[PDB]
This record gives structure tokens, sequence and C-alpha cells, in this order.
């Protein structure tokens, strides 16, 4: 069949690396895209193509129970070592990201139907929102 | 309330770059990771939480007919100019980008539930295969 319609789900990628290595890419960027899975959405009628192509890499789970400190490896990030401990404070989670650096952490709450999420390192503050699907 | 369960798609990541600076990440890196947005699943029963994180790009659109060249650069990669031409062969969709790389090129065909495509740049091949969602 010449009906490539559809949404296709990468399920294997052989010597992407060499690939990019051919293509002059830089490190940084070859380390990120080898561990990317792609989508591609392809829309075809007849000899015309619609080609729509995502890349996604899935986050390292975060299972916790409040109260009870963990261990963490922040692998989706800086990869360091931290001992958080998540708490309520009213309907505000609040975690402390005991480690290597000075005051880190982070505090997630819902108003709405939005999630506020507000990651602190030293002085500085990522504020991040999310709609409910 | 104390329920944070839901799927949750960020729609803004304010100081994204700056707090990641702050964890020493490098510049390089960051200028990948500002460009993703993310969505989060959590799974809360009482304090115990679950949370799945994916971050994902959105690359490239590429829109062609077959038979009809088209100037195109490869923003998703190396961000080089190339003209490429989409032929058929048999049920097999093949391009040829012509430019400062030799042999550069893909195909691209259906087996069943599957698509490959496979990318050519000089002597290195790269092997993709996806499945129907």
């Amino acid at each position: 069949t010449r009906d490539q319609n559809g949404t296709w789900e990468m399920e294997s990628n052989e010597n992407f690396e060499g690939y990019m290595k051919a293509l002059d890419i830089d490190f940084a960027t070859r380390k990120i895209a080898v561990r990317l899975t792609q989508t591609k959405v392809i829309d075809q009628d007849g000899d015309n193509f619609k080609t729509k192509t995502t890349s996604t890499f899935r986050n390292y789970d975060v299972d916790f129970t409040v109260g009870v400190e963990f261990d963490a490896y922040t692998k989706s990030l800086d990869n360091r070592h931290v001992k958080a401990l998540v708490t309520w404070e009213g309907d505000v989670l609040v975690c402390v990201q005991k480690g290597e650096k000075e005051n880190r952490g982070w505090k997630q709450w819902i108003e709405g139907d939005k999630l506020y999420l507000e990651l602190t390192c030293g002085d500085q503050v990522c504020r991040q929102v999310f709609k409910k699907k």
C-alpha cells in the first residue's frame, strides 16, 4: 500500500547517533536526541503529504508519601541526590529538597482547573502553570 | 482541596532558564530544554502520590507533493538547506535531499501495522520503525 495515513508511534530507532554524527550535530543535542521517542502524524491525499513530527521523552516517575522523607535523584534535571520531604501547608504541597544546593524546593497547588508548581533554587524561582485536561 | 488528581498540561513555564542555570545545567542544554512543554499525570491516594511527567518537543511540520521539488531547512536536525524531491519507487516513498552532504535522503514505506523510515547521510543509515497509535 501507498497509504501512509495515520498517527505513528516510534518503536525502534537504530543508529540515530551515527546519522546525527554524519550531520555534524553537536554532542549536547545528540545526547538528548538519542533518548527521544517520536510520534509522526501523516495526512496524505494521493500525492499530497502533510506530516507533523513530535519528539517526546519520559521523565522518571516521582512517587512519594507526604510526611516521609525520601532519597531522590533529579535525573530529569541536574542529576543530583537530594533528601526530599513533602508536607502539606493547607492544601499546598510543600517540598524541601535537602542537598548540595542551598534553598532548593518546590510547592504545588490547585486553583480552579489549574495546577501551579513553583520550583526554587537559590535566588531563582520557576513558576509553572498547568491546565486540567 | 488536597486533591491533585488528574492529567495536567503545561500552559506556561516562567523563568525555566534561570532556574536551570541555578541548577548548573549547561547553556546548550538549557537552549534545547526551554523548547519543551510538559504533561503531568498525578495519581493520588490520600497522602500517597505517584507522578508521571512527560516532556515534549514540537518539531518540524513538513508538507510536500510527490514529484514537486521544494527547498527546506532541516531545522529539527542540522539546520542545513536542502533541495528535496520525493518520488515513488513501488510502494516506497523516496526523498533525495540535494545539498552539502553527499548521499543524503530518506525512504519511507508501510509493511502491515508498521511504518519504516530509513534516513541516510554519507555512509550512515538510520532505520526507524513506527507502529499505529
